[PDB]
């Protein structure tokens, strides 16, 4: 039932001229990377970005109920990108749906619906004394957070996904954003800086900044 | 009577195309290495892992009595991934129904192993109120609905290693461990904790599938 | 609206003599980058800069207010130095406009301004118990701190630049200075550590430090 | 009867090329080679190499002198010889503190070595010197005390060294130990001492098997 | 009318064997880098250094009054290394002439001798608590400091590098510096101190020899 996600990101090898037949040698790859997740009905989705961090030249995000399909999607990637590039980053984590089923909407009908210009995707973790609060005072402390965040102007239509990672990863949490305007979401986290629950958030680094890009067009960008 | 564990983990180096020749020859290389450990009953267990991270592709996992194995293990396993691989992580320690059984049971589907360390703080306690407090930890863990099936080993590396701690887990369902986690950070024993790096996740696999997956 | 900027460095990878085909290559390909922003009047400003630090070659600061224009010119400038460098910092940011407009004056007018001689990037962020300050105090605090740095006798002539980056990258600010004189600004630095302000401010690193460079003249002093 | 210096080195093997047995036989003669440069100079007090249990080394070398000239000459060799197919991941220099032995700590160098051993750095926070001497002493005393105990503390060979200005922490001890899990829970005993709260960055803890150099090719390919 | 100074470490490149060819080409090169120098007056000093850390094989040490003179060296050294190395560290600093105006000396007439054996270089700084402590308070902590051979610079390093200082000796013996740092760990000022790796220890060199000890 729980539906797993995965942020993977990668760089291209350096110290390399790239001729037009490495351009079109990596677009069929990225194309049959494209055609990988299309082909299989567990996969709710498969986005690749454009990176506006020098440290990566593109990053994918997938998701799917199947663990087995997680494991076998990475390595897919993996192998088509070792090759040519470098990992430089990469997460697995469970989407917590409870915001979704509050609202009587359902995580994965908005995995389905066409993506967003731009994806943010960070880790986060918070100080051990956080989870020691009672819970009483923990959702009020979140309350306030999530009040504040509703109540700004640039909130609009920016999708949000808090994902968890508990024992499975270097991080408690994988926090993923499908914004419309980098600017606008920019504005809304500095105003988040306001709420309480700051005194408790550590490890949000790296934060990945994408630009939706389809699989045919991004080896004319990066080459 | 001590045994004795380790856990490598390594990643394929990038920049080269693999041919079809070279996925022949990682398969043989893969199932020599587990000959080796299948060839010498010293070794308690031996197991192979897909990894979910990308800074790996494959997680090894084995346990002896004999520190002398230990080290030719390490060895044995350098020695075949140096022409294709780097080492991304390796730990040695000591393991804190015999522990000796469990470890000969058929593995489960998943793994994760990561290092850990504790405040100087919490040594400094009385071993009955450090007794109390782990036992609480044991308790909420066995109560949690989402702990059924899970297998774990505490493993101590003092003075031996960079943590105090590696722990261990056999798990069949990874977003239930992930809930049982997330609840144990309520127990006193989390206050002392000091989270390590890396965590590894793990799918189990044979020696005979892994070019396959890997290439 | 919002002006976003960059600042991106590579270091040359080792390992390889240059010769002289492989410096007129390097001249023409630094040549071609500075043509790539001049011919787009998107963007407001572009230098390059030689690097004190030895894990970088060159470092490049340019601004636009389209964020298309971002990203094109982040993989224009990595496709054009992947062969020959590896980049060792990058950032993304948007102005902070109102430090000008608090002085009548327009931010984009400075940016247009001849470059100054050295240039000094680093990012910073601040400890959460900042934002959870009274505004009233904040503005107190950061007053001291401006009027201590305009008092300075070695503050004349440095132009900076405030930008923001929470939500977007791993600081929450880039700030960016203009500087006549290296030392001069560095004793300024010093005298500011006795500002309130700095209670609360941290992750200063990487600092870069830069030479100003046209694009023709930099093949000359790298090889 | 001036110091005593010592270094600690690791390397690693590089990775991404096949090992032929003429490179088996080559790394053979650049080891006994590396042996031979140890042992040709009386200014060497000891010079041992050891297998690595961490795979980010293959192999660690630890020799002493009281001539520091010897000291860099023999850090350069070892670079030298080893540049061409490894990369270092570790060294230290310091100098032995012989209170402790003071028995001489130079004799305890030339006995043959233990079966294996463990260095790492170590430091101090600062508050712990700006504590009273006698404070210090009474802590440090409790530390031995409880070590001397310990039933597991047998055979051991401790040597604790200084080297405050000269590198990265302040301390490098060294161990030449029987057998690897008595000094694990010696090291665990330890955790109960009150000098336990001032003490960080012990990383990384390199351990090792005695090895001849004759023998390192074989047991690395 | 202040005085600039930078300390740049470099490592040779490994997995190459270096012919004899590859040695004289060395040494041609360090002798050209060290005529570099020698023929601008601009430079006040100019040192090589053998290192004793293994992830350096040579410490550059150099100071002038002018900046374009120093990107100048950086560049110079970083193009004459770069087919063969890698840099390890650099820092560019200024220096802090008030303790030789105290006892009305000249910092660059101190820079001009003959250096000494060993060179050590660290970078340092101060928690954020110490310039927030009046003048007075920090004058006097100070003063136990400066009372409790040797050639001592302090350089500052604010706002330009990743540290706010870097502190530079010229040392005739290891051992008893290492006895005087022990000693100063016992001043007042260090409760602020923080930051100080790497620190370099380097043994002084002439460009003629240099090839011949590292290869």
């Amino acid at each position: 039932t729980e539906i797993y996600t995965s942020v993977l990101s990668y760089r291209l090898l350096e110290g390399k001229a790239y001729s037009d037949a490495d351009t079109r040698s990596l677009d069929r790859m990225m194309r049959s990377i494209d055609e990988f997740f299309s082909a299989n009905p567990g996969y709710i989705n498969f986005h690749i970005y454009r990176s506006y961090r020098t440290d990566s030249d593109v990053i994918f995000w997938y998701s799917s109920r199947n663990p087995d399909l997680m494991i076998l999607a990475k390595e897919r990637v993996q192998a088509s990108m070792r090759p040519i590039a470098v990992s430089s980053f990469s997460s697995i984590s469970i989407y917590d749906e409870s915001p979704y089923n509050a609202m009587n909407k359902k995580l994965e009908d908005s995995l389905r619906l066409p993506p967003l210009r731009y994806f943010v995707a960070y880790p986060m973790s918070k100080t051990p004394d956080w989870y020691l609060l009672d819970f009483d005072t923990r959702k009020e402390i979140m309350h306030e957070h999530i009040k504040m965040a509703l109540n700004h102007p640039d909130e609009k239509g920016i999708r949000s996904y808090t994902t968890y990672s508990f024992g499975i990863g270097d991080q408690e949490f994988v926090v993923l954003y499908e914004i419309p305007d980098i600017a606008a979401w920019s504005r809304v986290t500095e105003k988040l800086r306001e709420a309480r629950a700051r005194k408790w958030i550590i490890k949000e680094t790296p934060i990945l900044l994408g630009r939706l890009v389809d699989a045919g067009d991004i080896a004319g960008f990066l080459l």
